[PDB]
């Protein structure tokens, strides 16, 4: 076109394979951020949960630049760390990990099968445990 831009005046970057966005990093980070119910990421809430698909698709924003890789490593991570929950979780009629936190009042159905997930996240581990304590 007439306007032609480029790499010229978008930040000091490009030319060093490829490289992700703002709209897909940021964003991606942040409702990753979400997922954690602190800055810590030692603990996770489960409402981001359903945003996990979506923490999937601002992976998928970082799909195709580098950061994917990165981010692909936090939200694959996130993702285990909410799908662990989830794991054990669903094996309770009730969640049994919500906001980082186990919910002791849940109730271990008579699916509940359990594994000693290891997200990577220790406190989460240690609250994936919780639940399967109730398990």
């Amino acid at each position: 076109g007439h306007m032609q831009v480029a790499r010229s005046t978008k930040e000091i970057e490009t030319s060093q394979s490829t490289t992700a966005n703002q709209s897909d990093v940021d964003d991606f980070n942040t409702l990753y951020d979400a997922f954690y119910t602190n800055s810590n990421k030692t603990a996770l809430k489960n409402s981001q949960f359903d945003k996990l698909s979506q923490l999937k698709t601002l992976l998928d924003k970082l799909e195709g630049s580098r950061e994917h890789t990165l981010a692909k490593s936090k939200y694959d991570s996130l993702a285990t760390q909410i799908k662990a929950i989830q794991d054990v979780n669903a094996q309770f009629e009730k969640p049994a990990i919500v906001d980082g936190v186990l919910d002791t009042n849940a109730k271990a159905k008579s699916d509940a099968k359990f594994t000693d997930i290891k997200t990577g996240n220790t406190e989460l581990d240690k609250v994936l445990d919780k639940a399967i304590s109730l398990g």
